[PDB]
């Protein structure tokens, strides 16, 4: 077939969210009951199908506390040092019943300033106190209401502990009943120790109380929340992995402009042979093809999308892409044969679009611009205009190039940038919460339009119709003057 | 055929208003001589194919009133209560011919209060009195003209009906020959008595000069009015549509955002069930099967539409809909096999889009926005900009759900709502007679270039072409400077 | 076949102007020697392929003079009374050679104000005068050289006029030899009588002197410009019909909204049973079997169109309506079966429009909104913004249906009118020479791409090609700002 | 087949850049690593897939000088005359090497105003004397160094000149070679001279550093720069080609606004007949049949598109035109069967677009109007609100006509023009080569995206896929507020 690839030049046909509606169906199931969980793997999953994007404007320690605290899954960038990102994923895991198995201790000798430091830098109330680092032996226990009658934290530990025999519970004591322990005795802690006295781990009231302000957390096994971490391909992407795995990261993200790129491939095999069990994403791919090589290499989540963002110009600089819902579809027919999860990256403006990225077989959605407004995210709030705005930058930009996304576009030791994106600003939208409980609404009503008590259901009975730009002005508003809006809607 | 559904998720494609344009045919029917009369039962009869949605900002009893003075149906809205809602039907069934079986009657003890209210409330000119509640021999009537001559309200009857023998006429006496007794004896009222003398009902020459005002008139049997009202899919439904039945309803509109729910189709069964007569309107469905499957349930008449609404976002929050076209051929495609109308609710913003619904297979098309800026339409007139706006807001606004529509979105209990639809306003249009001659002339215009002497033929005959957004481009006005719109055109 | 006009209903689909571009092709044929010229029928001649639409905003006298002039057609408007379009008929047709061999006479006994009102009502500078008006013998002129020496018109011709033998020559004169005779002598006047000194004549120097100023000019046999007229379907067709033949209109207009209306297709056939040779130019049709009806009824031109006009609402309105290119095409394959040319009429925004229309099977091009503001066109010229503009309205329109055209909407006794056009205003263009300039420019440019010798090459042969909305955006002038424009754009 | 050609008027399908993305693939070539050369012929080798357009607000000299540096190819503009066109070709031939083989040269007897003029000209440092013209005995050098002490330039070189002996070197002395004998003995100039002392030619530092500064530099087999010519189809055509092959032109464009004229045919036969070897470069053609009957006319280059400028009217006025990249995939459809190379002239917005022709076939791209703001192109800066601009205008402009482009549009003698271009401006810039950097590295990206190690496999592999509008709003930035642009993006 010697001019077969020249012919088949145009064929192709592509879709995305504003070319598309989804067909209602026979329900039994109200939005109310539906089940919106998610397994991206046994060891990862979601109680809503939302991720927020590692992007130096979006997603933080906060920001994956925030998205966990609420079902979902932050990535921490990779725009900071391997120390800097570890630390913020080590954050995420001890924010709730981090210390219960790997606390951490301090001695008589300590200055009270590394008591502030811990309790600081982990949001935890108290820092238990041991004889000395070998044996462990707890003899007491600096707090927070400690902390209050002493004015300068240059003096030793020893000299504010004034000693009262405390409370403790043995190993293996467990949320509910540490919960009656500290309800009985009127404690906020709850040391945890072995028959000899030995420090084994620690028990807050926070971490009871939290389960009860967050219960639908998403959390490994242990109870502490989730989080990801974005890796790039480059010489020290398994020094910075290394350095992650062992602050108990639940998933890495290796992030390219081009996830078919051979690059890309041998580093996930070697990261998958080194780390069997460790939960690999990949991305970005907008093929089949291109999705069956990154599975074979070892990737057991594969991301989507090439252009779509809303800060993305890759497709209109490089001249290359394909239209998302395609993508997503394309990728999600090879991605099932393995059953192989795949995340739709990019491209999200309405809830709406969010339902039909699950609808074309995504497990998963992963936002940008939907959340960089929020109070969670890195930045801060700027003025324009008298309202409230926060930047918005695209991993392609020239802005987020300099500060290490260079790899991502190939362009790692390059003196004069060519970037794929662009900056730009969002509106501050308050808490993070309140942009999650629309966009599960709308996905909540969707579901229970197309007849699906879960997302399983969704991604494979859920059936589109086409429509003209015609059918697209008719689907939003129309014709009338807005007086005011809805926090769904613009 | 395991992975079908998979398959076929993207073949089906829509079409909506804006993609096509009706193609002229041989014609000997002048615009002046056709048919826009419809049936849509045996009970409900109309003379233009206009239906007002139930919404509170569009229809309440004066708007009721007038669009069934026209020809067409007012539907009532449900976003008040029972007592309310019924109230207000049976204003618009005692509009006209209302008391002539039924009459209202009060007792020489009864207070002037009393007669003021009911002449109020139902504006008619006077009452009729009789001796007792039991044996309800008329004494006597107390009208308009008795009363410009009472200053204090408080007083009973008795004593400001001076009696002369008044000119009463048998039962069944009918319009036309009541016609000639009021002229014959210069009376304004002709009670109704048997032969004993008891109070059978009353005509009025507002009766008379009504039929004269209005020869166009929607009316039942008994020369009343027609009237639909709007209930939910609540646990208070049947409650609602007693009082409604008792009310003297002409149609039930069961109104739901997803009527392939089976909670909706189990409650149009329930109420077929107990009013196997009832006129029974049921929707919103975009497809076939939603439509057979209401139909079977017992629904009578099926409306149709998902998202289509100038102030629905449910398409962009949800992602679901069908393009409004496509939707009322689907659905009248299904219909017609059993000899059932359907209803085109949503997205019509020119007279020209209401003859495609109808050549598409629908029998009636119902208006929201056409019908808020009307005189007789709820709200008042808000000022922007110097001239005169009324509010219009979609039933799946936040600010409609909190008034009783968030049942319709599944919603029923939730402290926080996620919204379908929009606030916005329109320019006030003055007498909705005005909008419907435009309407009405757009439709005669339409029907005469598609040589349909009556709206059958259309629906039957009809063809469309489709065109590209350049083809819409040319259909409106182009490229010149307008100085003067026109009614029927922006 | 029961249910195939149910399911027929979307499969058309349509094209206009905008979807479309000409596909070059081998070209031995310079622009510059390109023939233009068409054939409407042996009596109907153009040397351009160019009419100006009966519209009370677009052609009157001087439109149609300054038309035929530059070689295609004015139809004078219907909008005026019988005497006052047939008076407009005949200034055109007298505007050169039109007293050749029907000349006006006056006697001695008449006043100088008869005089003075022939020659300002035909624009012809001299009148003969006879002894009286059953003889006809000449004895002299009055002209506007003699005129110049009268100050009280009242006077009788007798007065003011000095005898000289002045030059005559005999019957059958023609302008070539008659252009010697009045260099030989020194005159501007030459009148034409037999053997007995009858008048039969007049010839003037601005008879020659206009064929050497508009060489490309639409002439009847006689020489005299050529002229068409609107007339609608009325009880009074006939009477302004008689009238305007009478005139020697050579060509009508039939003009009515829908053409495949019966009642325009007995009109029609009546109107070819009284005059055989009368060129009758019936429309708006947009279909192929329209097309069939209107010439089996004794059209011998059809006009094509139906919404597409700068001005028309019809589509919007009543809903109805077909794609220009494809109505001229559709309309076109009919027509050559009967060896009958097309007009198209309507959406011509630019000169590639025109030739668009010509290559998809139209012999001529009838434009009204490129024509409005130019100088020769009825209204006179209004203020805006400091720039001078012109009115332009559709037929369709409130104001121009009041004036007269309510019979093309089959609104003729309404009192209340439906409009299917609107009102606007277009910039002053100038003299009209200078828009045909550009206008025949552009077709000999694209005449001179698809190697089109003359038009019926180019409706047998030019071949389109498609593009989607972003082609149309290539096809303008794109992303650059634009300091001057020209008069072929914008 | 009667009626073939009126049946498949509509039957054709075009496309443009924005209907279409480019699909990623397989890819372990990295953007940094790919080959962006390539051969039109073997005398003309491009190291950057670039040519400026031959336009007189485009290219002439220095931005010849500029693209050539660069790697690409200017097109000197005919709006000026043969000597003036001429003088400009020379002067880009002799920018670097030009006087190694042919040598300029004086005598004493000559003023220093001749000296003066040629390294004014040329831009050469020295100026080469000589003992008189037959002989040729180098007697000494005149130089910038020299020139700083004269004031009056009118003396005789005889006076200015001071012997010493100077170091000349052998006939066909290299730059490389020549680098090291300046350095070794410290001079800047390098006289080539035979045995007897005869000046043969000329070498300098310049000639030396620009080598070094402009490592990618599109070079003749000589080492001097490439440059193109305009040439137009006029009874002048071969007189001025002439004088461009006496000058060393690289090629000629023949540029025609129908290159599928029998008049450019004749013309390209004609000029190939005289010289067999000059790369002739002819256009513009959208179809295979076109570029066909150019190529066995002689042409061995081909330019492709009609009306895709951005400047450009023709499709609007003519009507005429296919979307380009369509345009390009025809037309090298068929030139790919001869081995023949296309350009892909008019359209370009970005780099991405850039891609996409040469995806669809085209060896390389020529751009207007991202090169007109560029420093080195002739017009000036022009203010607009504070900011500088440049004038861009179409060939087809009234203003280009004017200036001598009028035999492109086969307007040659017209008193009135009837233009298929427009007048504009562009932003000011900066310096080329910034513009190129960004161009260059969209393509290198692009490349890296399709898996192609050169431009020949991304015409022979990379597969595109039709988008639709909607699908276009997704690939550029969407609904966020951008603080900040990017050089290759708006």
């Amino acid at each position: 077939q010697s001019n077969a690839m020249w012919e088949s030049k145009f064929v192709k046909e592509g879709l995305t969210f504003d070319d598309v509606l989804l067909v209602p169906a026979k329900s039994d199931v109200l939005p109310r009951e539906v089940s919106v969980k998610t397994v991206l793997s046994e060891s990862l999953q979601l109680n809503i199908p939302l991720i927020s994007a590692g992007m130096d404007t979006v997603t933080e320690a906060d920001m994956a506390i925030a998205m966990a605290r609420q079902g979902g899954l932050g990535i921490i960038h990779k725009n900071m040092s391997i120390e800097q990102q570890a630390e913020q994923v080590d954050k995420v895991k001890r924010s709730e019943s981090g210390v219960i198995s790997d606390p951490f201790f301090l001695t008589p000798e300590h200055q009270v300033y590394d008591a502030e430091h811990l309790m600081g830098k982990y949001r935890i109330s108290g820092v238990p106190v041991v004889n000395n680092l070998d044996e462990r032996k707890l003899v007491g226990i600096i707090t927070n209401r400690d902390m209050r009658f002493i004015q300068d934290y240059s003096i030793k530990i020893s000299d504010v502990m004034t000693k009262e025999q405390l409370i403790t519970a043995p190993v293996g004591t467990t949320l509910s009943e540490a919960e009656k322990i500290l309800q009985k005795y009127k404690i906020e802690k709850l040391p945890l120790v072995d028959n000899n006295g030995v420090l084994q781990g620690l028990i807050t009231i926070k971490d009871i109380e939290k389960v009860i302000e967050f219960p639908n957390s998403a959390k490994d096994k242990q109870g502490r929340l989730l989080v990801g971490a974005a890796v790039g391909v480059t010489a020290d992407a398994m020094t910075r992995i290394d350095a992650l795995v062992k602050a108990s990261v639940d998933a890495i993200v290796l992030d390219t402009a081009h996830g078919h790129s051979q690059g890309v491939i041998d580093k996930v095999k070697e990261v998958r042979a080194k780390y069997p069990s460790l939960n690999i994403i990949a991305g970005n791919v907008a093929t089949a093809e291109a999705t069956k090589a990154l599975i074979e290499a070892g990737a057991n989540v594969v991301k989507v999308g090439i252009g779509p963002g809303s800060i993305c110009t890759t497709r209109v600089v490089a001249g290359v892409g394909v239209p998302q819902l395609t993508a997503v579809y394309d990728c999600a027919t090879e991605a099932r044969k393995h059953g192989i999860p795949v995340i739709a990256d990019g491209g999200i403006k309405y809830s709406g679009d969010m339902v039909k990225a699950l609808a074309a077989g995504a497990h998963v959605v992963m936002l940008g611009s939907m959340f960089a407004g929020v109070a969670e995210s890195p930045g801060e709030t700027e003025i324009y205009q008298g309202r409230q705005f926060k930047v918005y930058r695209g991993m392609g930009s020239v802005g987020a190039m300099e500060k290490g996304s260079k790899d991502r576009y190939f362009q790692e030791g390059n003196k004069k940038l060519v970037p794929e994106g662009i900056e730009g600003r969002v509106p501050y939208k308050g808490p993070l919460a309140d942009t999650v409980h629309q966009l599960v609404g709308g996905l909540r009503a969707g579901m229970g339009y197309c007849g699906a008590q879960d997302l399983e259901f969704l991604r494979e009975n859920a059936q589109f119709i086409r429509m003209s730009g015609a059918g697209l002005l008719e689907s939003h508003p129309h014709h009338v003057q807005i007086t005011k809006e809805a926090p769904n809607y613009s």
